[PDB]
């Protein structure tokens, strides 16, 4: 049931925002390993003594990559005169994030209707505010408001390229790597508690409960009106056998945060053929393959879907496929992206709830525990 | 003239450790970029609660990539139960070190014969002590210097891989890339003032100055008996009509530290060319070439050592060359490794000199300063 209660109204994910200590390596690495372009920047070659971002693009999947200059280089300047592409940046609670943290994101952005509206209304609607609407060259508002741990919701409005004071990247420089991934899926946070982060965030967004169908977690989906903004939340299950991911995350991240991004491909085959192509040369290593009872288990549960021919190619590639009652996915997972056993990616193919696609098709592959286990307990014997 | 005056017994360049906040993204680009192989890691995976540290080589060279991970993990340890295997590393050090300043080399490592004699004699002779020397698993001794800003000389000696408490790194992750990269050939520093820089660092060490033949920087280099171990130092040059780049290091690094590492190459144009296939996939950019009037005036000064194959070769590439009296060099210099203007790389190939080669043959390319500007100016006209 969708009761299509936003307290404002809710277009789609904007962006993706990493605080770094050095922005260019890290962004130099996710391009190459996720195929990403270099779009447009905001550092000293454009005037910005504050703070170095690097923005990367797929379809419309936007990485942004920020870490903080040396202080003193805008020790002079004050908020009116300052030279901060993004106003909401602070040197202290960028490196404070950092050092806490590790490598980690500190903002999902979804684009809204009216930005300044949507601060006022989630402010009055229990929303802990961050950083209040601030007004770009007259032409861009931007807003943010605390969502868990130090990761803040970003709200982004237009009145009619990314932001003001970026420039658009140097084509020489900006080399159209694409290994067809196209946007931003679901955005994940893992919390010691999910009762009160769910009421806080569902308090001041109006966004409903997403409906779907003894290992991990407790999770549950937050969604916008047309189910396009979609804010997974975990919480960890104590006393277990084996120790909770999410309770290892929140141990490691010094508390909570965003614990994954689902990015969508077009074409899950290539992106995972491309990627896995460029592991060990400095892109992304991927979780452990299933084994291959797995993927002999897979033609009574998706032979309808995917021909035998397609089921075989998820087994080279490591690839797991859930099932809903609507659709199904294709699902895959990144090792950790950085130092931390934290933050990692996911890639995903919905297949199914054609009116586009509806949000959430297939659902987020829950089943998938079921299935390796059984599978897991079958090529053991 | 050679006084041969160590006052310790020094070896060869043995590693260059940086500072990061996230190690592994630092890590794969710097392999990628340079083509360095993952030859051994001490993280959570090894035991080491404290740090991430990963190890990159390329025939002599050796990159280490350090990261302090949440000290939260290792806080029920002490020294005498410490869980890192570099025990000099500090997390308030590290973190302090590279929100001053960024991305940049730690610790300038050196091979000797007995690092706690080194270390004895050093302090003796002034060096500022900066971790005691300590032996680790019976092995290996390490002890730590002082060196200028907060860039440490760490000398390492062996009773009889790189250290005790890294593993290996699994021949499955570890990709066999090689871009003709063999060993460091020089480490560079930038202080304000280069008198006593000079006379504190061959105060401890016995190093002499390297003898060589209106812009930029005035610079003097400090070698080892054999000349192996070089260790240039740059201060700027104030009142110039352009502003000096020792200057602007020194404004956006926060003081004196490591300005650029040179790398030699058993094959330059191997190697210029694989760096450049990856400048914008994630590898490194080069300064802007020189105007082809440079290379037109090249064979009228190395039209000798180099045909006039390898001369175009040059300037499709991009190289430098410059001249002693012993020998010929060829050189190029990337961009920035990271978002500041600061730490750069430097790649080297040297002809001439043949006993083995002699360290410096051929010198640093001081020369190049005169060329270029003869250049610009004759391109001009
Ligand atoms: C991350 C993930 C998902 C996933 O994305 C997902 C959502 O999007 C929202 C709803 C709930 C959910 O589970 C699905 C299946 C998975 C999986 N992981 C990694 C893992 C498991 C446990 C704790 C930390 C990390 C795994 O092994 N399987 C088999
Ligand atoms: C770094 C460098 C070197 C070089 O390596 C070198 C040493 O090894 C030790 C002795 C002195 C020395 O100069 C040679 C020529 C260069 C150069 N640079 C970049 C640059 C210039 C000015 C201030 C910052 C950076 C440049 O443009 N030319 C033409
Ligand atoms: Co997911
Ligand atoms: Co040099």
């Amino acid at each position: 049931k969708n009761p299509k209660s936003d307290k404002f109204k809710v277009k789609r994910f904007h962006h993706i925002e990493f605080w770094c200590g050095d922005a260019t390596n890290v962004a130099r690495r996710f391009s190459w390993g996720l195929g990403m372009r270099f779009s447009a920047k905001s550092d000293l070659s454009t005037g910005n003594m504050v703070h170095a971002s690097y923005l990367l693009t797929s379809g419309d999947l936007r990485f942004l990559f920020t870490a903080p200059y040396s202080p003193s280089l805008s020790a002079g300047e004050i908020k009116p005169t300052t030279t901060a592409s993004i106003p909401s940046f602070d040197h202290g609670s960028c490196r404070s994030f950092f050092s806490s943290h590790g490598l980690g994101v500190r903002a999902v952005a979804i684009e809204v209707e009216d930005a300044e509206s949507a601060f006022s209304i989630s402010v009055a609607n229990g929303a802990i505010p961050s950083s209040p609407p601030i007004v770009l060259n007259e032409a861009v508002t931007i807003a943010e408001v605390k969502l868990y741990g130090d990761v803040v919701l970003r709200y982004v409005s237009y009145k009619a390229e990314f932001l003001p004071g970026f420039e658009r990247v140097e084509d020489a420089s900006s080399f159209p790597l694409d290994y067809g991934i196209r946007r931003l899926d679901h955005a994940v946070g893992n919390v010691p508690e999910l009762g009160p982060a769910l009421t806080y965030v569902a308090g001041f967004t109006g966004f409903h409960q997403f409906a779907e169908f003894e290992s991990g977690l407790n999770s549950a989906v937050l969604a916008s009106n047309d189910e396009m903004v979609l804010l997974p939340i975990n919480e960890p299950v104590h006393g277990t056998k084996r120790k909770s991911q999410i309770q290892t995350y929140l141990e490691h991240n010094e508390g909570a945060g965003l614990q994954h991004l689902a990015l969508m491909s077009e074409d899950i085959f290539r992106t995972l053929r491309e990627m896995r192509k460029r592991s060990s040369i400095g892109g992304f290593d991927f979780m452990p393959s299933p084994p291959p009872t797995y993927y002999q288990n897979l033609k009574k549960r998706v032979g309808d879907v995917l021909s035998d021919d397609q089921i075989k190619e998820c087994e080279e590639l490591g690839i797991l496929v859930d099932r809903d009652d609507q659709g199904t996915l294709l699902q895959i997972f990144t090792k950790p992206l950085g130092d931390r056993p934290t933050i990692f990616i996911e890639i995903i193919q919905r297949v199914g709830c054609m009116m586009y696609q509806s949000g959430g098709c297939g659902g987020f592959g829950k089943g998938n525990f079921s299935e390796l286990f059984k599978s897991i307990e079958e090529y053991e014997k």
